C-alpha cells in the first residue's frame, strides 16, 4: 500500500530440502536421509526477504496457488512486515525439491507449475511499479512485461538470469531489458561473448556474474575485463547451503547501490550476505542485517 | 504425549506405526543426470509409508482397519489426519516435536523408484503403550510396522493372544534391529532384496522365533512362502492383471500384505491368501505413484477364480 524501495516481481514458491551424502545419487531403491525441511523460497522470495532484512522496504508481486503452500507463503509474508500482492492460479503454487550435499553441491528439481502461456492481470505489477523506486524482475515467463512496464515507467530495473545458457531465447528479454543484470557463471559457455552481446543488444548498464565459491565477476562497457570480487569468509560462519545465496547477493547489492551509486561497493556488499546465506541451511532461512553488514564491510 | 484421535469400534486389522507423507517427483530417467537445475512435472504431496499402505489396502477390501502411530504437530501431520477421516479409518496417535515422517520419491516414466526416507523420530523414543493397547483390545489382528518403538506393541499384542504380522522390508538377515519383529510375529513378511542366505534366515526364524510362516516377496519374480513342514519354499506366481499393465511397482509390498491378511483372516488358507496378495501387489503395480488405488473384493475374487 505504501512506498517500497525494491519491488520484486514473481519468484515465490516452496522448497523441499533433502540433505544427501553426495551427488550423483547412489544406486538404490531406498536411502535414508536426515530431516527433509520445507521452507518458503525461490529466487524472488530470496531477494525480497534480503531487502527487508536490510532495513529497506520490499514488496512482492507473484502468482501463487490456492494450495496449502500458497497460504504458507501468504502469512509467512505477514509474519514479516512484507507486502505481498498475488493472484491465485488453479495449477497452484510453484514449488521445488532441492538436493544438497554436505559439502555444498546443489541440484534443483523445479516445478514452474503455471501454464507457460499464462499472463496475470498487469495490474498485478503495475500498481507496485507506481509505488516503487526499483524493480527486480524474476524470470517467470510473464514477468517480462512487468520489466517492459517498469522500464517504460522510468524505474531502475534488475533481473537474475541464474544458470542460463547464454544462448537460449527465453532469458533474452530480461538480459537485454534490465538496468542491472545478474547471472550465474554455471552454464555460461563464452562469458566474455555473452556479456559483450548483452551490452551490445541490451540496456544492461553493467553485468554481475556470480560464480559460487570463486566469488563474482563485474562487467562494464568501459572495461574490456571483469572486475573480480573475491568470496568472503565470515569469521565464525562456515558454508552449509549455497541455496538462496544468489538472491541474497542481489538483495545486498541492490540495497547498497540504491543508496550509494557505487557499483563495486555494492558488489563487495553483495559478496557479504551472499556469504551470510551460506552459513545457514535451507534456501532463504537467514539474511544479513544493516549492523552486521557494516561491521563485515569494514572487513 | 498422551494418545488421542478417533477409535471406538471393533477392527479387523490394527496397523501399528508406519504413516507419513510422500513427495513424488517424476524424473526423465534414473541414474540422475548431472545438472544444476532441471524442471519436472507437478510434485504432488500424498499420505503414504508402509503402515498407511496396509491400513488402506485392508479398508479397500471391505474390512475394518485402524491406525496407531507417531505423527507430528505438522501440516503434513494434519494432512494425514483428515486424509484418514476422509476415508472411514480410525487413527490414534501421539505427537513428537521432531514431526511427521516424510519421504521424497523419485519416479521414472518407466517405473523405476528411488526413495529418500526421513524417519525423523528419535530412535530411542517410546510412546506410552496406551497408544496401541486400546487398539489391540478392539482388534482381531495386529499388523506391526518396523518402527523401533513398535517393538513393544508387538510384544503386547502377542500377550493379548491376537494373531500378529509384520513387514521387515529390506533385511540382510543379520541386523539385530529387525530380529525382535522377525522372531515375535505370527505372520512374517520380508523382501527378498537384501536376503543373502534366504534359506538359512528362514530356518533360523522358525527355530528361534514364533514365525508360523514366512512370506518372502520377490518383486517381478513373484513370492515365496515358507513353512516349518516343507523344506522348500512354495512359489507363488506373479499375477498379470487383464486390462492393467505394470507401470509402477511402488506400494506393491504393502498391498500384497493387506490382501493376504484379509484373505487369511477369513479363510485360513495360506496358499489361497498368498495368491490374493500376489493380486493385491500386482494391482499396486498397475497404479501410478501419485494415485492411491487398491483392489476391492470383487476384482480380487474374480481374478482369484482365474
Ligand atoms: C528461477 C528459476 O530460473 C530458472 O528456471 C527457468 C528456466 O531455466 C527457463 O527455461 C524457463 O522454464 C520454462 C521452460 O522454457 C519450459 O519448460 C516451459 O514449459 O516453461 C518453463 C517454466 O517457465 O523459466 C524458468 C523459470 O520460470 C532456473 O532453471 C531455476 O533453477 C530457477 N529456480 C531456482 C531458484 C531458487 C532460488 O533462487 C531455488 O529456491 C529454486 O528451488 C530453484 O528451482
Ligand atoms: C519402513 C522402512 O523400514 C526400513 O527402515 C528401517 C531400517 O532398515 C532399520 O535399520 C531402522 O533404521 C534405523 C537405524 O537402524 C538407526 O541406526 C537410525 O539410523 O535410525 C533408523 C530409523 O529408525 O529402522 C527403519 C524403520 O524405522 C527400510 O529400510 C525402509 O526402506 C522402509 N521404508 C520404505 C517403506 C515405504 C512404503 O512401503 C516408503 O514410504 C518408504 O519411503 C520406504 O523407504
Ligand atoms: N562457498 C562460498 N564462500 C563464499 N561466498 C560464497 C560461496 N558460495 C557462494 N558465495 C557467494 O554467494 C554468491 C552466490 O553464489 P552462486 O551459487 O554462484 O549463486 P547461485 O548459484 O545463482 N544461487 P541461486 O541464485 O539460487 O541460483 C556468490 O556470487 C558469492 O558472492
Ligand atoms: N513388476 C511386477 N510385476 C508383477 N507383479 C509384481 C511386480 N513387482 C512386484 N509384484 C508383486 O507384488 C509383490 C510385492 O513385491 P515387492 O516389490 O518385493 O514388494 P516391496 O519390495 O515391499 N515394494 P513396497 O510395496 O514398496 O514395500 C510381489 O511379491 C509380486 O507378487
Ligand atoms: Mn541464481
Ligand atoms: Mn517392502
Amino acid at each position: 500500500m505504501t512506498q517500497a524501495d525494491v519491488l520484486v516481481v514473481g519468484g515465490v514458491g516452496v522448497d523441499h530440502i533433502v540433505r544427501v551424502k553426495s551427488l550423483p545419487l547412489p544406486v538404490v531403491d531406498s536411502m535414508m536421509v536426515p530431516p527433509i525441511v520445507t521452507v518458503v523460497g525461490h529466487t524472488g522470495n530470496g531477494v525480497a526477504l534480503g531487502v527487508h532484512a536490510l532495513g529497506r522496504a520490499s514488496a512482492m508481486a507473484d502468482v501463487i496457488g490456492d494450495d496449502a503452500e500458497g497460504r504458507l507463503i501468504q502469512d509467512a509474508y505477514s509474519a514479516a512486515g512484507i507486502p505481498i500482492t498475488f493472484v491465485t492460479h488453479i495449477s497452484g503454487t510453484r514449488r521445488s525439491v532441492n538436493l544438497v550435499t554436505e559439502e555444498g553441491q546443489r541440484m534443483s528439481l523445479y516445478d514452474p507449475r503455471h501454464p507457460f502461456e499464462f499472463i496475470p492481470d498487469p495490474s498485478l505489477w503495475r500498481e507496485g511499479i507506481e509505488r516503487s523506486r526499483h524493480v527486480h524482475v524474476s524470470i517467470m515467463n510473464w514477468a517480462r512485461y512487468a520489466l517492459r512496464d517498469a522500464v517504460a515507467a522510468g524505474r531502475s530495473t534488475s533481473t537474475d538470469l541464474h544458470d542460463w545458457d547464454g544462448v537460449a531465447d527465453y532469458h533474452k528479454d530480461f538480459a537485454y531489458g534490465a538496468d542491472y543484470v545478474f547471472v550465474s557463471a554455471a552454464a555460461l559457455r563464452d562469458e566474455s561473448g555473452v556479456v559483450a552481446d548483452v551490452f551490445a543488444r541490451g540496456r544492461a548498464q553493467f553485468v554481475v556474474v556470480m560464480a559460487g565459491s570463486e566469488g563474482a565477476r563485474v562487467w562494464r562497457r568501459s572495461d574490456e575485463l571483469p572486475l573480480r570480487i573475491s568470496p568472503i569468509s565470515i569469521p565464525g560462519r562456515p558454508v552449509v547451503d549455497s541455496n538462496g545465496a544468489g538472491d541474497s547477493f542481489v538483495a545486498a547489492f541492490l540495497c547498497h547501490y540504491l543508496d550509494h551509486g557505487d557499483i563495486f561497493g555494492a558488489a563487495r556488499a553483495g559478496a557479504v550476505g551472499g556469504a551470510w546465506a551460506c552459513g545457514t541451511l535451507g534456501t532463504h532461512t537467514s539474511f544479513v542485517d544493516v549492523e552486521t553488514l557494516e561491521r563485515l564491510l569494514a572487513r
